[PDB]
């Protein structure tokens, strides 16, 4: 209402105190594409926003198996103080170096760590743009056989599986999702075979919710289709990045074309950048459940090359969804 008793500070004087940010990221690494790419490109986003550099403000650590995760968060205390882990299974090694480090501020991207005040909890609503998927493949379809490769059997791949598969379903019961796990979100070769025989096994699209694995689904559907007439190609559904650019290869009969149908989106890297600008703050949301959904734009359908009646599809299928008319199932 007033501040009678109030002293003029000069800007001479006055100054930000800024964090130092870093991801340890699951096995697909910065160069997945995908999950862990998003994270990295919001961290450099960050960084430039701060006038920081790679090792000076910000950096990440790659994690090539489980045990390494421990190691890379331990390594990231020394000279971070807002360190995220990047991808579920990540949980453990995260709830272990937060309660060792309670100075420092720690994020969980994809699942939830409950009453830890220096840990932050994101999840996406991945079933919900798992739908609009599954809306669009069964609008394309013409061998009404599609495909979705996942990387680990878990709660967050079941929810784009679940969304997927019920989106389909919503078009026209009578199509076919085959479903084959990879068991890693850093194995291309296992991405690649899986790939092979869901194509050979006749799905016209496949959806790769696999991380670094998809590289193997993107490179299996560039060599049929590099072999093959443009009217003849197969799809693939891009993953939490647009891929439309990873789509692009010449047909046999020499015409460009592009194989992505369409791109599930996950914005990593914004929230990576925008809670980083929280802990710069002093407003880091320590114990708290972040929940990024269709509503929000956290998660949403990037159209690409999918026909005027699919989009229509998905608009309506989008706007059912914020309604609350159409519930997406999470198993
Ligand atoms: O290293 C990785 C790569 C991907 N994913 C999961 O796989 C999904 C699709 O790439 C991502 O949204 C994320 O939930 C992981 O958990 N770890
Ligand atoms: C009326 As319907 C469930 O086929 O979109
Ligand atoms: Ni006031
Ligand atoms: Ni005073």
């Amino acid at each position: 209402s007033s501040h009678h008793h109030h002293h003029h500070m000069s800007g001479e004087n006055l100054y930000f105190q800024g964090a130092s940010a870093a991801i340890v990221t699951d096995t697909g690494g910065v160069d997945d594409k995908s999950f862990n790419q998003s994270a990295w490109e919001g961290l450099q986003a960050w960084g430039k926003e701060h006038n920081l550099s790679k090792d000076n403000g910000f950096t990440y650590f790659q994690s090539t198996s489980e045990a390494d995760y421990a190691n890379n968060l331990q390594q990231a205390a020394g000279s971070y103080n807002l360190i995220f882990g990047v991808g579920f299974a990540l949980n453990n090694a995260v709830k272990d170096a937060a309660k060792e480090h309670t100075d420092l501020n720690y994020v969980l991207i994809d699942d939830v760590i409950k009453d830890q005040k220096n840990v932050a909890s994101v999840t996406f609503a991945d079933n919900e743009s798992g739908y609009l998927a599954g809306v669009a493949a069964a609008k394309t379809t013409k061998t009404k056989q599609v495909g979705f490769v996942g990387g680990i059997e878990s709660e967050v791949i079941s929810r784009f599986e679940a969304g997927f598969k019920a989106g389909v379903a919503s078009v026209d019961p009578s199509i076919k999702v085959q479903v084959d796990y990879a068991g890693s979100f850093g194995d291309a070769a296992k991405g690649k075979t899986i790939a092979a025989a869901q194509y050979a096994a006749g799905a016209d699209i496949v959806y790769q919710v696999a991380g670094g694995t998809g590289a193997g689904v993107f490179a299996e559907a560039k060599s049929l289709n590099e072999s093959r007439p443009e009217n003849e190609k197969v799809w693939v559904i891009g993953v939490d990045r647009d891929q439309e650019a990873e789509g692009k290869y010449t047909s046999k009969d020499g015409k460009e074309s592009n194989f992505v149908l369409v791109s599930t989106l996950k914005q990593v890297g914004t929230t990576v950048k925008d809670i980083s600008n929280k802990a710069e703050r002093g407003e880091f949301p320590g114990g708290q459940v972040i929940v990024y959904s269709l509503k929000d734009k956290g998660v949403d359908l990037a159209v690409t090359n999918l026909s005027e009646e699919g989009k229509k599809a998905v608009e309506d299928a989008k706007a059912k969804i914020l309604d609350g008319s159409v519930k997406v199932p999470e198993k």
